């Protein structure tokens, strides 16, 4: 009995399903089109997700996850829109990103990237600096509104952030990277899967987890942007990656990543929690740095 959300409640007649963009153990997501929602445009299209059970205690965690979706809004935040219980499956309704989880969008602009890329709203082929400084520096607002929630993420990494028209990225992903992007996790457990590479000692040596350690992870989050996904470490094994956490070694500096970025990355890494700067001052220098973009290119 405490002060509760209050989610947004929505009819399933006014969801019509495209098909499906995605699956995971307990979901899958699909493309919608959804029928006055928001007013001013009576269609829109939507990323519904589709919950795989009705089970008794499945159901209650549902409202628990609407509603804290629901209290969770800001800009860098992908947008809830709210929910459908009438009938089966469950329902969530989200903002549809065109361009899909960040580490897949950073690997289709890569200069390994197999095939081009369209998109009427970026360029195909590698990103200009000023682009990846701007990516960066917004996953660092949603961290910065977060943290000022005092929320801890957990999980921070490229695959949860997703990426919208014009280039919007937010952070907000659908509970199924563990199944889409199971090699990023290390089961260490029965059911119990950690995202170690983007973890930091004390997460890893104390399961400690702060706001300190998602400003380590966000500094591993610089790093993947700035080598167009790839995954740390990942010329070893899950055991090799963590004796490197653990003992103190570092990721080496992307070769698309100009020193300036290589510091601020440099202090999410202090091997001390506090000696590690704010996600809001670590925003500051990001944002300083998108508007005016250092003169890099490569050896």
């Amino acid at each position: 009995l405490v002060p509760r959300g209050s989610v947004h409640h929505i009819k399933r007649r006014d969801i019509v399903l495209k098909w499906e963009l995605g699956e995971g153990a307990f979901g899958k997501v699909f493309l919608a089109e959804c029928h006055n929602l928001l007013p001013e445009q009576d269609k829109m299209l939507v990323a519904v997700k589709a919950l795989k059970e009705a089970s008794e205690s499945a159901r209650q965690d549902f409202q628990r996850e609407a509603e804290l979706l629901t209290m969770l809004q800001h800009q860098h935040i992908v947008r809830f829109f709210g929910v459908c219980t009438e009938g089966r499956p469950l329902l969530m309704v989200f903002e549809y990103m065109r361009h899909g989880d960040l580490n897949r969008f950073l690997r289709s602009h890569g200069p390994d990237a197999k095939l081009l890329a369209g998109g009427e709203d970026v360029a195909p082929g590698p990103l200009g600096l000023g682009q990846l400084l701007a990516v960066a520096s917004q996953v660092a607002a949603g961290m910065v509104y977060l943290a000022g929630l005092h929320f801890v993420h957990r999980d921070l990494a490229t695959r949860n952030c997703l990426v919208g028209q014009g280039l919007v990225v937010k952070i907000g992903d659908f509970g199924m990277s563990r199944d889409i992007y199971s090699t990023d996790y290390y089961r260490v457990g029965g059911r119990t899967m950690l995202p170690i590479r983007w973890m930091p000692p004390e997460s890893i040596l104390y399961r400690k987890f702060t706001t300190e350690s998602d400003v380590w992870s966000f500094g591993v989050v610089l790093w993947e942007i700035f080598t167009y996904g790839k995954q740390p470490w990942y010329q070893l094994s899950n055991t090799e990656a963590i004796d490197c956490i653990t003992q103190g070694r570092e990721l080496e500096r992307p070769r698309a990543c100009p020193p300036e970025v290589y510091a601020i990355m440099r202090g999410c890494w202090q091997r001390e929690p506090q000696q590690r700067h704010s996600i809001k001052d670590v925003h500051a220098r990001l944002q300083a740095l998108a508007q005016a973009p250092p003169v890099y290119l490569d050896v």
